[PDB]
């Protein structure tokens, strides 16, 4: 159906994003796990445990979940967003740059991305 273990998944979720309305990242990534062992197959786990790892400084980690929710859903925007975030905060701006590209080539009205392009762009200047 449009989702029992899928069901299961969406409130371990649903409570993961509320876990992140309050700033308790440690908490969100704990329930986007729990939801990603019951129903690995949709792709917002991954975007949204990256968004909570991210905000708890482990990029790389973020980085691995965009590379999955990438994959299973090609077209979703905003796992090219925090990947771009992500590598820009591992300092690799130039893989950056292209991520937040292609995420604007899907959701061209997005600031974030114009903004975090611009900033990964002046950054990537600094470099030999």
């Amino acid at each position: 159906g449009p989702l029992e273990d899928s069901a299961e998944a969406e409130r371990l979720k649903t409570e993961g994003n509320e876990q992140m309305k309050v700033e308790n990242f440690e908490a969100a990534v704990h329930f986007y796990g729990k939801a990603i062992e019951l129903n690995p197959a949709n792709a917002v786990y991954f975007c949204n445990r990256a968004a909570a790892y991210s905000k708890l400084g482990n990029y790389a980690g973020a980085v691995q979940d965009c590379e999955r929710a990438i994959c299973i859903d090609p077209a979703y925007s905003k796992a090219y967003g925090r990947m771009g975030l992500a590598l820009s905060s591992l300092n690799k701006h130039v893989e950056a740059v292209a991520y937040y590209k292609k995420a604007l080539e899907l959701d061209p009205d997005n600031e974030t991305y114009k903004s975090n392009l611009k900033i990964a762009e002046l950054k990537l200047r600094e470099a030999p």
